[PDB]
């Protein structure tokens, strides 16, 4: 028909997630690259971007920009933000809670190399001493497979995501977390998140040294 | 049912945005007020809190934590989260710009003394020239009196919450924008949000050295 379109440099950004999620509910998608601070001008002279910042995601006949509002689109469309309201209320602090380690992680390649270290400290002591404490009693309470409703939500997604992530930086942070080991398991076994974990999927490599210029250039910093 | 519950202390911070929406949506509502490090953990202890932080909301069964989840739920079960998906997105958009301005503002009174010149500063720039613009444009572009499907929704709220701040930092910085004016005194005469704003409703003042310093022992900073 006509395929959701993302706005976006070629890196994870703020977008990454929307990839993950877009491809967990079976999504098919295009991405138009921005490759200099003139193309993201364009989409601001144009009038397309309502707060003058990506994400924007072309979708369903309607121009979304902030990254909230574009999850909650696609999650309430495809059924993977609750049945109800008290199910979705569930979702959204397990989300929040998993968006509060991701936001930190997201900001680290950005920081000053002066400060990465202490940052991805505060990652390691937030992780084991508080958040994964917190999802592994949420699994260990129900005994079920999901997170919410014995069902697949967007909160898995958003999950083992950040557990790909996590696994990158410290591979120790997950060893004592039995169950979020086996959540990351059988999530990634799903047919719709097995083919975005396939190599020339979407998914999107971590940061480097080249792409972190790209990124001074059309960001302005 | 039963009255909700809030657990914060007698401050503003992350409480107040879910104070306004459910007075706005007629809701009467109960505080139970941390006033110490003390009370703050035993909350914690008692499990009470997911990520062991506040804001927490007792509504429906549920201990509610993460600002964004208890204002989702109020919002859906009040009918202030427009009707359809489409609506939704288009109010999520809206609350999201509302809500990066209002981080701005709720951070400031917990900046150093130091940064606080070029705090204020970055927030009346953003105000004029980036936020103001953007829902000034919205109104002038529907000609209706809501932000939303010619309807009350939370945008309304949040957004007028947030020119009673802008008022109180610089009340020039809405001095070029009509509708937005307009807006204001609209939304402040209806009839829940006219109470809510009287002599001894649940609303809280700015922050003064006073509750900064008893937010440092309990929040410890
Ligand atoms: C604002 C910011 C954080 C504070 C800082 O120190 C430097 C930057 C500049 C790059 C921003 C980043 C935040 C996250 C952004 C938006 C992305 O996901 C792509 C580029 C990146
Ligand atoms: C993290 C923070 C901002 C960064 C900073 O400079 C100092 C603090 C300490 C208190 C936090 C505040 C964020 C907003 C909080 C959660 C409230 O609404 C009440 C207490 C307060």
């Amino acid at each position: 028909a006509e395929k959701p379109k993302l706005h976006y440099s070629n890196i994870r950004g703020r977008m990454e997630s929307i990839r993950w999620l877009l491809a967990a509910a079976g999504v098919e998608f295009e991405e138009k690259f921005i490759k200099s601070a003139e193309d993201l001008d364009k989409l601001r002279n144009d009038g397309y971007l309502m707060f003058q910042q990506v994400p924007m995601v072309e979708i369903d006949g309607m121009k979304l920009v902030q990254t909230r509002a574009i999850l909650n689109y696609i999650a309430s469309k495809y059924n993977l933000y609750g049945k109800d309201i008290k199910e979705k209320a569930l979702i959204d602090m397990y989300i929040e809670g998993i968006a509060d380690l991701g936001e930190m992680i997201l900001l680290l390649p950005f920081t000053q190399p002066e400060e990465q270290d202490a940052k991805l400290a505060l990652i390691q002591e937030k992780t084991k001493n508080r958040y994964f404490p917190a999802f592994e009693k949420v699994l260990k309470s129900h005994g079920q497979d999901y997170l919410v409703g014995n069902k697949l939500s967007r909160a898995d997604i958003h999950l083992v995501e950040l557990l790909y992530y996590v696994e990158e930086l410290d591979s120790s942070l997950i060893s004592s977390f039995p169950l979020l080991k086996a959540l990351k398991t059988r999530i990634s076994n799903l047919p719709t998140v097995k083919k975005f974990l396939q190599p020339g999927s979407p998914r999107k490599p971590p940061m480097d040294e080249k792409s972190l210029e790209e990124s001074r250039k059309i960001f302005r910093f």
